[PDB]
């Protein structure tokens, strides 16, 4: 339990569509010495969107992983509900990409890639999907560990299906999300070939996936692009089997994907040879 009076503002840290998060001093002594956290909210007063933030909070709640952002509770003002979580001082892997790309070789982008992998195996144990999987929602913990940082978009796999249905980042949806809603394990698959492309274009603006497929080219157009096997280009001076597993992830076919355990296994093995 978090005190509201004890949860100062200090600065904006992200936004996205219908919510925002800050970094905040949690300090019960008021002087300012205490622990800084990291505090998601929702942008106005609805119901359909409260409703999807209590299930993504007890989403959060219900993972406990090295690659995965710590949950430490919640803060009530009932509404308004504030989501309370560990402040990663490095910020979006997006950003952190963005500005220190001189910097960051081939072996960090795989070790970076191998934690991915690892969160997301564990998201599938608990027939978590995350639908949302992107350099955007992945936070730098320290030089040498990344975390996935955001669940808004997780869903619960039903009981006797490998795939749930619901009624959107498109240029990082797998063509059945497109046309059917369907997402699963393998459309996070899918995703993360995007992931993988976007770390070996070091977010270059002009190369991003959205710049790409525009280029190549909405939704209608995407799905038609996708059918004709219209597929993101290989990243410059991208190490030869790194391109055949994005390549791989982009099946059409959702039974000829890998799995995070082979991507995970994949990658491991490209970073030791180098
Ligand atoms: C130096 N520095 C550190 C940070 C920092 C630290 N942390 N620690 C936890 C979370 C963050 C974030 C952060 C920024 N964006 N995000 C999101 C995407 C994701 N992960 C979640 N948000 C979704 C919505 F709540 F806004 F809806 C966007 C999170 N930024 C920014 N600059």
């Amino acid at each position: 339990q978090f005190e509201e009076r004890h949860l100062k503002f200090l600065q904006q840290l992200g936004k996205g569509n219908f919510g925002s998060v800050e970094m905040c001093r949690y300090d019960p002594l008021q002087d300012n010495t205490g622990e800084v956290v990291a505090v998601k909210k929702l942008q106005h007063s609805t119901e359909e969107h409260l409703r999807d933030f209590e299930r993504e909070i007890e989403i959060l709640k219900s993972l406990q992983h090295d690659n995965i952002v710590k949950y430490k509770g919640v803060c009530y003002s009932r509404r308004n509900l504030k989501l309370i979580m560990e402040y990663l001082p490095y910020g979006s892997l997006r950003d952190y990409l963005q500005k220190h790309k001189e910097r960051i070789d081939h072996i960090k982008l795989l070790q970076y890639t191998s934690q991915i992998c690892k969160g997301m195996e564990y998201l599938g144990t608990k027939r978590y999907i995350h639908r949302d999987l992107a350099t955007r929602n992945i936070l730098v913990e320290n030089e040498n560990r990344v975390k996935i940082g955001d669940f808004g978009l997780t869903k619960v796999l039903p009981q006797d299906k490998e795939y749930y249905k619901v009624k959107s980042p498109i240029f990082w949806y797998a063509p059945e999300s497109l046309t059917e809603s369907k997402f699963s394990v393998a459309s996070d698959v899918w995703s993360f070939g995007v992931v993988l492309y976007e770390l070996f274009t070091y977010i270059e603006k002009s190369k991003s996936p959205p710049a790409e497929f525009m280029r190549m080219i909405i939704v209608t157009h995407l799905i038609e692009l996708l059918k004709n096997n219209g597929r993101l280009p290989r990243p410059d001076g991208c190490p030869d089997e790194i391109y055949m597993i994005m390549t791989e992830c982009w099946n059409n076919n959702v039974n000829q994907r890998p799995s995070f355990r082979d991507l995970a296994l994949r990658v491991d093995q490209i970073r030791d040879n180098m």
